[PDB]
């Protein structure tokens, strides 16, 4: 028995306030009935399906049903209940299930989609401003080695006009969207110890440099996302003012105008971020704090989204811990509130959250558009390709396990959510992925191909594309090497080619995703959008041949190889050692 | 490799604001390190564990760690990360996992537990008031057969003083808590078409009869839960007033004081419950509607919870669809609001929701205490024992699948949530389970044993205990046969004995639950609380012998058989055909 379905054309078609749903089946004991299990306002529905007279592909029987769209919430969840005389079987994002799937692990399509539809067309690039580029006309020097000493106090001098001036490089790289680390007034170099949410830190060029950057990116058609740090302030902020270098500080004034914006124990110690005293945690019980951060018309969240700043959204730092009373009490309401405020100021605003852990409860409640997809994308690859994980603990997973992991996670997400998940191989909070591969550094191009072809929006971490390496923070924030002698020019070109493949093909931006093969060293999946197919074959080990069973998903006119040295012929994949290949259908 | 852990003593112990956590391991290639993956305010933690010098059982190595309780939210989620030099493996509620478990499918213990701790000590009994008992001093006659005609208009005359008068029968049955179907003024016999939330329907004896019932149950130490129907009103309610048999109705007055409490289309048709025009749906966008239902001090939810009514809580009818704008928009906020209001009036109030489907998103967000556990308890048994399901579609699942199903569902719930899940074999909205067994009716006692020994609180559906049967509503609401000639007296006695076993043994009220064996016809599980063990063996088919491997969970002084004709000796279970046995440890 075989089944196929993806939450996208050719399997679904919207027509006259109905969502038509098509299931493919093949095999020797097909169910004489199939029920479309759908859902309206959380009520499970049993919708009849009927066989189509015409086979869509050789040996395949298509069943078709219909979801009425006029009622019910935008997110439409569904699965397939195959019925024989004596038994039943479910078809799900995670293949066949002998007992019913979880409601939150069904196929899901958001209709209407009120999310930021532009995100799926982007290539993102994350910039740690101090370490990217100095402007022409502007404390360590650029070539001085990064050391473990005083990580938070060492400034190399990168600034925002440096980014503006490097926009032609980013354009040629294929970048269409920037995510900046914090830029607001803060004493440190990473600047997550915020001192003024209302001003750009002059060390990066002040408010004028960020306005120029906003103008310049608009001119080039590039989106711009700011780092929003709202779980905690810095202890130098006027609200907290630990060093009494001002008046009215919550820290040393029981009568401060912001005494209730922080939580102090019966010992006097304020609650902070994971025991970092420089980062006192904000108490979202306070109705005045809520108004200042997101509630009011000129709250911090909306401020940088309205003119003149007109930012395209917010990365939410430590989104999972924000809440009341010193911890994450009422976390989901407040993150929903932040997102709601942002979409009020800008309906197409992108709001994604930093989630090192499992983001599904946040995303399944729709309190944010997306997450930094560490759990669903990054760590599976650290495991499969680099033998490591979030804690740098040894990891030994084969392709079966890696794809069970990746597919299980996204089964909790609608198609539209999957398409805008924020995927990267590393960040300012992890060791460089190049370094993590260790002796297996020749696998790095596999990961770059995978980054641009797995569902979600890819984000290059500045410098990855030219081969910078280093261990975890502090050593992952090296100055970007602008000397081509210090650049991996071959790696740069692969990044260029992948972003070109992405712009070129709708399936890599909008397409469903079906894992076709996943055994030991080899992963094969296909992206699927209308008649278009994109086949990707990853081999982390030595040369091998793999038979691909006839799949109606792969029944095309022909395949044109676009990247890598793999060869597909008569259902046999010839894959060189440590390779990734991408075929486009003809 | 083997592992054991349950979210209860002997595996966990709270001491000096720390939660101590113990893992059992056995096998030939044990991990030299184990990390306790815990969570504080949603931040994943890596806590070290250390081997205990003393083996807790032969061949078992114990690791122990510690969760700091002074910070973080009440619900403490955790799992075990076994680490070797080259690889890792997770231990979870669902056995070993090669990739990390979902955050919401870990072990979880609620500390402090702010839920209704009395629920786990209860035996519930659900009464459909018209069909239970007529009072001594009071339209069909009691012995007239139930027909398909005019189901909603046929009254047999049961009333609340009938229940009061039958309290000695319920006491002897072992019942400690009642759940009543709706009793408020409504035209129908089931009375889910509410006309007045503020008055008891005189057909059941009016307000005086319910006060007597509240007094009488208090006198007998019995709890009392009312059916709260807040997703929709009846169309005869004054607010809606479809038949203009009053003034000010939302239905026929664009200026009604409650026009905004209902949602009308640009056609004039109000939104209702699943196309039943007699049940117009309430619009929880309205700030005045929110205040009347749960927001205000004398709102409907709090009204029946304060004196003189002093009810113990609310069953929430159609809890999953309640929301704004004609559908389930903002459903979770409003159900949280209802529960919050109830616990404000009565801190130990029990609020559970009607969930035919998958309740996990509601329970994982803690918007309610519990659910009618159709998905986690009822339908697995309909499948395993009666070959059917929610849609009365054929079902063929063996013990492996049934227990994978039951254990997967509860893995999404903390220990405390599992203990108060509202388990029943049938209800006023399903065919009688006795009828569903069809030719396999001899399996009915297996299900009764299972109802009283699976985690959760059992609820007898009135008449089940004496063998009434019938198909789905209308035929599942027969008049209760008070003639002992029409009663299955042997079935009645099993119910009595099971509720006695439950009162007698802490493990059946508080205990963890570990499935030990689940192959084909046979299910074996053990409830576990401190040194106490309760072993349950269910065999749905012919006589068989089953070997039980040595389990440290089963290493006790001895076993005393308490119910059924099974025999345990030297790791061999001798199980008669179609049997259920319960052993208590010695
Ligand atoms: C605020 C934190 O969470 C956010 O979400 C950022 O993503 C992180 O970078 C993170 N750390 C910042 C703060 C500290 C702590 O002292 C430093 O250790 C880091 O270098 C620095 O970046
Ligand atoms: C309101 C509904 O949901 C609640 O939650 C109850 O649990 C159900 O019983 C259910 N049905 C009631 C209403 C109708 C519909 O016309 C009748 O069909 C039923 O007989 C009657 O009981």
């Amino acid at each position: 028995l075989k089944a196929w379905h993806l939450p996208v054309a050719p399997f679904i078609k919207e027509q006259q306030e109905r969502l038509m749903i098509t299931l493919w089946l093949s095999g020797d004991d097909l169910p004489p009935r199939v029920t479309l299990r759908a859902e309206e306002d959380n009520e499970e529905l049993s919708l009849p399906m009927h066989r189509l007279r015409q086979a869509p592909h050789p040996g395949v029987v298509a069943w078709r049903g219909e979801i009425n769209l006029v009622n019910g919430q935008p997110r439409r969840r569904y699965s397939f209940k195959l019925l024989w005389a004596d038994r039943q079987l479910w078809f799900t994002p995670q293949e066949f299930n002998r007992f019913p799937p979880a409601r939150l692990e069904q196929f899901a399509v958001d209709l209407p989609d009120s999310g930021p539809q532009w995100v799926a067309d982007q290539v993102f690039y994350q910039i740690f401003p101090d370490r990217f580029a100095r402007s022409q006309s502007r404390r360590k020097a650029w070539d001085e080695p990064l050391t473990a000493e005083a990580g938070g106090s060492t400034f190399y001098g990168g600034d925002l006009d440096g980014i503006s001036e490097k926009l032609p490089y980013l354009k040629q790289l294929g970048v269409t969207a920037l995510y900046l680390n914090p830029v607001f007034v803060a004493p440190s170099v990473h600047k997550y110890d915020t001192e003024d949410y209302r001003r750009v830190d002059p060390q990066f060029g002040g408010d004028a440099a960020l306005l120029r950057l906003r103008h310049n990116t608009q001119k080039e058609g590039m989106r711009l996302i700011l780092d929003g740090v709202f779980n905690h302030s810095g202890d130098s902020h006027a609200w907290f003012d630990r060093h009494q270098r001002g008046s009215g500080g919550a820290c040393h004034n029981a009568d401060s105008p912001w005494r209730d914006w922080y939580n102090f124990s019966p010992e006097g110690v304020a609650h902070d971020w994971l025991g970092y005293a420089s980062l006192p945690k904000l108490d979202y019980r306070s109705s005045t704090l809520i108004d200042e951060i997101y509630g009011g018309e000129d709250s911090v969240v909306r401020h940088w989204l309205k003119a003149p700043w007109s930012m395209d959204g917010w990365r939410l730092a430590v989104v999972h811990m924000l809440g009341e009373g010193g911890g994450a009490r009422n976390n989901l309401r407040h993150i929903a509130g932040i997102t709601q405020a942002a979409k009020l100021e800008r309906p197409d605003a992108f709001v994604f959250g930093e989630h090192f852990g499992d983001a599904r409860q946040w995303l399944q409640a729709d309190v944010e558009d997306s997450a930094m997809n560490y759990r669903g994308f990054t760590f599976p690859l650290w495991g499969f390709l680099a033998n490591t994980d979030i804690s740098y603990d040894p990891q030994k997973i084969d392709a079966q396990t890696c794809m069970a992991w990746m597919d299980n996670y996204r089964a909790g997400l609608s198609h539209q959510q999957q398409l805008r998940m924020f995927n990267q191989l590393d960040s300012h909070d992890t060791a460089r992925f190049k370094s993590l591969l260790g002796k297996d550094v020749a696998r790095l191009p596999l990961a770059v191909v995978w980054l641009f072809s797995w569902p979600g929006v890819p984000c290059i971490y500045y410098g990855d594309e030219v081969g910078v390496d280093g261990n975890n923070d502090p050593f992952c924030r090296k100055p970007f090497p602008w000397d081509p002698a210090l650049q991996d020019g071959d790696l740069l070109d692969l990044y260029k080619r992948m972003s070109k493949l992405r712009k070129a093909h709708q399936a890599l931006r909008y397409g469903g995703c079906q894992v076709i093969y996943a055994e030991d060293n080899v992963v094969v999946f296909v992206r699927v959008y209308k008649q278009q197919r994109v086949l990707v074959a990853i081999n982390r080990g030595e040369a091998c041949e793999v038979v691909i069973e006839d799949s109606p998903l792969l029944d095309v006119n022909g395949w044109q190889l676009k990247e890598g040295a793999g060869a597909l012929h008569d259902g046999v994949l010839t894959l060189p050692a440590i390779s990734a290949s991408v075929w486009f259908s003809r």
